[PDB]
C-alpha cells in the first residue's frame, strides 16, 4: 500500500516542504489524509441567443447559464457468492470481447495526432500541443516509463476539483496501455453485441427499436446512483484481466496502470480552510474520460448479465455458490450468453435491458450487493419496466418513429428543446473572438439540422444560424459528428439518415428539405416546441430582421440565405 504510493507522497511534500502541515481537522473519513501545502465559468454565445430571442424569458433556458458529500463514501465487499459470479462473468466476457481483436499499444505517433486536432480531457510548457513537439517532455516519460516496468510510480497523481485532472505524461501512459479498448472499438456493438460505442445518434433510437423486437418483458432503465462512486476494488480486479490477453512490454506496463494509478490512487485536492490537500483511496473510478467510459461498458455489461441470471435463476443466493452453480452460470454464458448481450444497449454507467420476462424486475440481491444501487427508487422495491421502446430514456434522449411522405421510416432522437436550446447558447472558456462564438453557433445548428430537423423551432433556428454565419466559416468546438463539416447539409442529411443507414432499404436520395417531414404539432408541443404562441410566431415571420442584426454585427462578409429551404419562406 504506502510502498507503492510514498514515492509520490515523499516527492510532493519536498516540493512544497516550506508550507508541510498535517491537519488533525481534516474532513476525510473514507479518503486517508497523508499531508497539505500553501496554495491558490459558462459564458453566453451571443449569435445563437440573439438568433433565439422567444427564449429569454424561458427560465428553464435562462437558469441553464448562471453559476463532493458522495466522492467522501465507503461501499462493502460483497459476499462470496456475487465475487464468484463477477469473476467468472468478467472472465468470459474478455475472451469474448477478445475475440476477434488484438490488444496493442498506442504510439507517441497517435497521442501527438490526437492533441494537434484539440483532444483535452482533464489535463495539466503553456499547453499539451506544446509540450508534445520537445523531446524534454519525451524523456520525462521515458523515466515514468522505466519505473512502471520496475513496479513503481513517481509522477502519477491526480488533481481533483468532481473532475480528476492527470499530467499529459501519465495521460499518454494510460493511452499506450488501455487507448487500444477506445481506439479499436472494442464496445462497438457489431463486437460486443450490448455496446454502442462509435454508433451515432441517428443510429441508437434503431438499436433500441431492435431490442424492442425481442420475445421478452419490459425495457428496464435503471440508473445508477453515483456509478464511479460505487466501483470496488472487486470491479477493477476484474477490469485487471484484460492484461491475460496481453503479453510481452505491453502485459506489464497495463498491468502497470492498473496496480499504481488505478488500484492504489493519490490525489490533489482544493480546501479553503486555501491548502492543496494530498489524500488516497484503493476503490472508485478515477481514469481519463475515455478509459472511465469503455471501463463502465465493461463491468456494467458484467452486471446486467448477472441480473439477468438472477432474473432466470440460474443462482438461489448471493451469499454462497455451490459447485454446481458454477458449472450451471458457465453453461449459461456458454449457451446463451451472446443472445442476452444482445439484449441490451449499454453506454458506460448507463443501459436499457430488454430481459427474457419481468422477473428481472424483483431480482435485486445481486445488483445491490456488487454496489450498483438505483437511483431514486427504495433499495428492495421492484423496477418499473416502459412497454413502449419510444418512451425509453437513453444517453438523455428518446426516440420516435417518423414516416415520410414517401412511407421510409426514420427514427430521430428527441430531449425537451429547452435543454437543447439551453446548452446551446453557452460556451466553454475565455477569449473567444466573434468568428470563433459565430463558428461554435453554426455547429449547434448543423447539429439540429442533421438530428432534431423533426422540431419545428430548431429546423428554422439552424437555418437562420446558418445565414447569419458566413457561408464558408468552419464549424468548430473546443458518438459521430457528421454536423461537423462544410459540405451542404442536405447532402449530409443525405449520405447519414439513406445512403449509410442499414435499416433502410430503398436508397431514392431526397431532393429538398420539404421532403423531410417534423413531429406532430401536439407531440412537438408536448417535447417543449413554442409553436402556437404570439412570441414564437412573431419571431418567425420576422426572422430575417434577426439575421440581419447578427450579420451587421459579424460586418460585410459572404452569406447565404437558407430561409426559402422552408415552405413558409419560399414566397
Ligand atoms: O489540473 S488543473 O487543470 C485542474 C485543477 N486545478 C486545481 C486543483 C484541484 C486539485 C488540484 O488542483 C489545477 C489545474
Ligand atoms: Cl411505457
Ligand atoms: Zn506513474
Ligand atoms: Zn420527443
Amino acid at each position: 500500500n504506502l510502498d507503492i504510493i510514498g514515492k509520490r507522497i515523499e516527492k510532493i511534500k519536498q516540493e512544497h516542504e516550506t508550507s508541510w502541515h498535517y491537519d488533525q481537522d481534516h474532513p476525510y473519513k473514507t479518503w486517508a489524509y497523508h499531508g497539505s501545502y500553501e496554495t491558490k465559468s459558462s459564458m453566453v454565445n451571443g449569435v445563437v441567443r440573439l438568433l433565439t430571442k422567444p427564449w429569454d424569458i424561458i427560465p428553464m433556458v435562462t437558469q441553464m447559464a448562471m453559476t463532493k458529500e458522495k466522492v467522501d463514501t465507503r461501499t462493502q465487499e460483497p459476499k462470496e457468492g456475487t465475487k464468484k459470479l463477477m469473476k467468472i462473468t468478467a472472465e468470459w466476457l474478455w475472451k469474448e470481447l477478445g475475440k476477434k481483436k488484438t490488444p496493442r499499444m498506442c504510439t507517441r505517433e497517435e497521442f501527438t495526432r490526437k492533441v494537434r486536432s484539440n483532444a483535452a480531457l482533464g489535463a495539466i510548457w503553456k499547453s499539451a500541443r506544446e509540450a508534445v513537439e520537445d523531446s524534454g517532455f519525451w524523456e520525462l516519460v521515458d523515466k515514468e516509463r522505466n519505473l512502471h516496468l520496475e513496479g513503481k510510480c513517481e509522477t502519477c497523481v491526480y488533481n481533483m476539483m468532481a473532475i480528476w485532472y492527470m499530467w499529459l505524461g501519465a495521460r499518454f501512459l494510460e493511452f499506450e496501455a488501455l487507448g487500444f479498448l477506445n481506439e479499436d472499438h472494442w464496445f462497438s456493438r457489431e463486437n460486443s453485441l450490448s455496446g454502442v460505442e462509435g454508433e451515432g445518434l441517428h443510429k441508437l433510437g434503431y438499436i433500441l427499436r431492435d431490442v424492442s423486437k425481442k420475445e421478452g418483458g419490459a425495457m428496464y432503465a435503471d440508473d445508477t446512483a453515483g456509478w464511479d462512486t460505487r466501483i470496488t476494488l472487486e470491479d477493477l480486479k476484474n477490469e485487471e484481466m484484460v492484461t491475460n490477453h496481453m503479453e510481452g512490454e505491453h502485459k506489464k506496463l497495463a498491468e502497470a496502470i492498473f496496480k499504481l494509478t488505478y488500484q492504489n490512487k493519490v490525489v490533489r485536492v482544493q480546501r479553503p480552510t486555501t491548502v492543496m490537500d494530498i489524500i488516497s483511496r484503493r476503490d472508485q473510478r478515477g481514469s481519463g474520460q475515455v478509459v472511465t467510459y469503455g471501463l463502465n461498458t465493461f463491468t456494467n455489461m458484467e452486471a446486467q448479465l448477472i441480473r439477468q441470471m438472477e432474473g432466470e435463476g440460474v443462482f438461489k443466493s448471493i451469499q454462497h455458490l455451490t459447485v454446481t452453480e458454477e458449472i450451471a452460470v458457465k453453461n449459461w454464458l456458454v449457451r446463451v450468453g451472446r443472445e442476452r448481450l444482445s439484449r441490451m444497449a449499454i453506454s458506460g454507467d448507463d443501459c436499457v435491458v430488454k430481459p427474457l420476462d419481468d422477473r428481472f424486475a424483483s431480482a435485486l440481491t445481486a445488483l445491490n450487493d456488487m454496489g450498483k444501487v438505483r437511483k431514486d427508487i427504495q433499495q428492495w422495491e421492484p423496477s418499473r419496466g416502459w412497454n413502449d421502446w419510444t418512451q425509453v430514456p437513453f444517453c438523455s434522449h428518446h426516440f420516435h418513429e417518423l414516416i415520410m411522405k414517401d412511407g421510409r421510416v426514420l427514427v430521430v432522437p428527441c430531449r425537451n428543446q429547452d435543454e437543447l436550446i439551453g446548452r446551446a447558447r453557452i460556451s466553454q472558456g475565455a477569449g473567444w473572438s466573434l468568428r470563433e462564438t459565430a463558428c461554435l453557433g453554426k455547429s449547434y445548428a448543423q447539429m439540429w439540422s442533421l438530428m432534431y430537423f423533426h422540431r419545428r423551432d430548431l429546423r428554422l433556428a439552424a437555418n437562420a444560424i446558418c445565414s447569419a454565419v458566413p457561408s464558408h466559416w468552419v464549424p468548430t468546438s473546443r458518438a459521430t459528428h457528421e454536423w461537423m463539416t462544410t459540405e451542404d447539409m442536405l447532402t449530409v442529411w443525405n449520405r447519414v439518415w439513406i445512403q449509410e443507414n442499414p435499416w433502410m432499404e430503398d436508397k431514392t436520395p431526397v431532393e429538398s428539405w420539404e421532403e423531410i417531414p417534423y413531429l406532430g404539432k401536439r407531440e412537438d408541443q408536448w417535447c417543449g416546441s413554442l409553436i402556437g404562441l404570439t412570441s414564437r410566431a412573431t419571431w418567425a415571420k420576422n426572422i430575417q430582421t434577426a439575421i440581419n442584426q447578427v450579420r451587421s454585427l459579424i460586418g460585410n462578409e459572404e452569406y447565404t440565405d437558407y430561409m426559402p429551404s422552408m415552405k413558409r419562406f419560399r414566397r
